[PDB]
């Protein structure tokens, strides 16, 4: 799996909002309020069982500002289904 | 400062050893044993907001395996002097 830096544009911001919505359902922090995704944003492209360079899915690692704190969110996106899941929502973490 | 992905070659490994040595002088995590810097490794150029008489320095964010655990390290390197400062050394953290 190859890591790359990605932009913190609307698509990335919406992943941050998804992470905070998923973290609110888990409830470890009580109700968080999404502010913004900050740099750096990174994306890993995960390859399936090697039989074409076929794409399995993507992992995003985001720094998410919510409720005056910073969190590290790890999100998985399935290439075939386009379904997303929150892998990890941890913090507060110090800024990069 | 735009973040970029960098290699985990000898220069990166030696930044990880610097971080572990600095973290040992603090002692928050007891005496750690440097294992390896893992992917992904990231680097930002520091300007000190000017116009461009040159590069001031670099910030690195590294995942450092030490005493079989994983830690996130933030390091500053002066461009001219090559003098280094541990900004942050935290964990254990889950893999990226």
């Amino acid at each position: 799996g190859e890591w790359e830096i990605i932009d913190i544009g609307p698509f990335t911001q919406n992943l941050g909002k998804f992470a905070v919505d998923e973290a609110n359902k888990i409830g470890q922090y009580g109700r968080l309020t999404f502010n913004k995704v900050i740099r750096p944003a990174m994306k890993k492209t995960i390859y399936e069982n090697e039989g074409f360079r076929e794409i399995k899915g993507y992992e995003y690692q985001l720094y998410v500002r919510a409720s005056d704190k910073l969190f590290r969110a790890d999100i998985y996106e399935d290439y075939k289904t386009r379904g997303r899941k929150l892998l990890r929502f941890n913090g507060p973490v110090p800024p990069p």
